[PDB]
């Protein structure tokens, strides 16, 4: 079941953007959220994604999941500039859509869809 904690962010026509870590007061340090904001026109997100298998730790032990990892960040890109996000980090949620079961096609498409107000939730890999 999908139980995401996604704030219903209503975006106004505001012309100043900063990628900020939202839900930081609620979400554990195990997850990192940056909100992507549009600047002028819809330029592509400053991160690329790849697929693989991520290790999810539970009380049951080490379990493997189909994971979507960041492949690389665009130099001078929002995530790269903030230093709040790294290339190794795997994405957990996008806007509230969990990337579990989603393809890169679907996830990229989903992210570009909510390009105006997009919550990117990754979990820090602490560099793999």
């Amino acid at each position: 079941g999908s139980k995401t904690k996604a704030p219903s962010i209503s975006i106004p026509h505001d012309f100043r953007c900063v990628s900020a870590i939202i839900d930081v007061d609620i979400v554990p340090e195990t997850h990192r959220r940056v909100r992507l904001c549009k600047h002028g026109s819809d330029k592509p997100l400053g991160f690329y994604i790849r697929d693989g298998t991520s290790v999810r730790v539970t009380a049951s032990g080490l379990e493997k999941q189909p994971g979507i990892f960041i492949s690389r960040l665009v130099p001078g890109g929002l995530a790269e500039s903030t230093g709040l996000l790294a290339v190794n980090d795997e994405v957990i949620e996008v806007n509230g859509i969990e990337v579990a079961g989603k393809t890169l096609d679907q996830v990229t498409d989903m992210m570009v869809a909510n390009s105006s107000n997009l919550i990117i939730t990754v979990k820090p890999a602490n560099q793999r």
